[PDB]
């Protein structure tokens, strides 16, 4: 009755008092990010003290008390004057949706009204306040509260909404009804050659752009994408167009063994090969059995330690999903295996 990978999360990157630690970093940090995916596992492996413990810590120091009121800033840490406290009050977006998807989703199972509470706030000021009509695409989820969009252009980041969190979504209507159609739109036009870019660039008037350049590149963010797409039940009828897209990053896998490390999204050139997170996210994405077993002969061979907050995190999605740890509807609803 216990998930021992997330046991031994906890032990290595995660509080006393309940924060995620990116110990890699000099300032010692914790994400937004880090944190909702705290709490998503806390709720997968049904440990409701920790989801708890994860939610406190997140309100008082990410939300100055409540994430009724704002948006959690991304970025908490050490300051050179030895004090820890917020370092960037911007949002990140995708640590605000996993954080709101979770909150729903706790209040959901565990019939809790004070979660679903937190959840619908949360979930309704992410609409309003980064989310915004995009003249060529409609709604659009930005991938910060500020930072990302100009007067005639806007940056997003493919990997932030998995397609499953979209559908989920759509329940609570406006604008997330629009969004779920727009996420594909982001997924599917701005992988020419197979390969989704950790960061893509819109222009009124002339749309996705596309040529190369620095951040065009499927890497550390973007290997999320495939793992999503992967996620997704069969019956989730965008999941086959996706697959399809993404087809490219399945091949390379299999016929080298590995995933690469960094892709060109405009040519399709690879370099490098990715870290064990990389594999792992590789779990749910491939559909070949054998390069299935490959990479999951990768994962077990080189299972991330203490040193390793990202790995980590990639596993616990990766190949918690690859041992039934969790499964998604086809509402985009947890399916727990409690
Ligand atoms: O240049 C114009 C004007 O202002 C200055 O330039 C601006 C620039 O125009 C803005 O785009 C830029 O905005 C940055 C935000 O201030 C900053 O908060 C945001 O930080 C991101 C961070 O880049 C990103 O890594 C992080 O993502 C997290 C996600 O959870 C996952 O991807 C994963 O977990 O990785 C991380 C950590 O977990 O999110 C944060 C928060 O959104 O980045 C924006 C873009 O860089 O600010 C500049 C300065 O204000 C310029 O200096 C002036 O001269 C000029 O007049």
């Amino acid at each position: 009755c216990t998930w021992p990978a997330w046991e031994q999360f906890k032990k290595d990157y995660i509080s006393q008092e309940g924060r995620v630690i990116d110990p890699s970093d000099a300032r010692k940090i914790t994400t937004s990010q880090g944190q909702s995916y705290g709490m998503f596992s806390a709720l997968a492996a049904n440990d409701r003290a920790a989801f708890d413990n994860i939610l406190d810590w997140t309100q008082n120091n990410l939300a100055q008390g409540s994430l009724k009121e704002r948006l959690p800033a991304w970025l908490w840490g050490k300051k050179e004057n030895s004090k820890w406290e917020v370092l960037d009050s911007n949002s990140a977006s995708d640590g605000d949706v996993w954080m709101a998807w979770s909150l729903l989703e706790a209040g959901r199972l565990w019939k809790e009204q004070r979660y679903t509470d937190i959840g619908s706030a949360l979930l309704k000021r992410i609409a309003r306040e980064e989310v915004v009509t995009v003249p060529g695409l409609g709604s659009m989820l930005l991938p910060g509260k500020v930072g990302f969009a100009e007067d005639n252009s806007w940056r997003f980041n493919p990997s932030y909404l998995p397609p499953t969190l979209a559908q989920y979504f759509t329940r609570f209507g406006a604008p997330w009804t629009t969004l779920r159609e727009t996420n594909q739109r982001l997924l599917l036009e701005t992988a020419p050659k197979g390969f989704s870019p950790d960061w893509v660039r819109y222009e009124k008037d002339k749309g996705w752009q596309l040529k190369a350049e620095k951040t065009l590149i499927s890497s550390y963010d973007a290997i999320r994408v495939y793992m999503w797409v992967g996620m997704m039940p069969d019956s989730d009828p965008q999941k086959a167009r996706m697959l399809n897209r993404f087809k490219p990053m399945a091949t390379f896998t299999e016929k080298n063994g590995y995933p690469p490390e960094k892709v060109d999204v405009a040519t399709g050139k690879a370099q490098g090969k990715g870290p064990v997170g990389f594999s792992a996210a590789m779990l749910p994405f491939l559909q070949n059995r054998d390069a299935q077993a490959v990479q999951r002969q990768r994962v077990a061979d080189n299972f991330p330690g203490s040193d390793a907050y990202y790995n980590y995190v990639l596993t616990l999605f990766g190949q918690g999903w690859d041992q039934h740890r969790f499964r998604f509807s086809t509402k985009g609803e947890l399916l727990p295996d409690w």
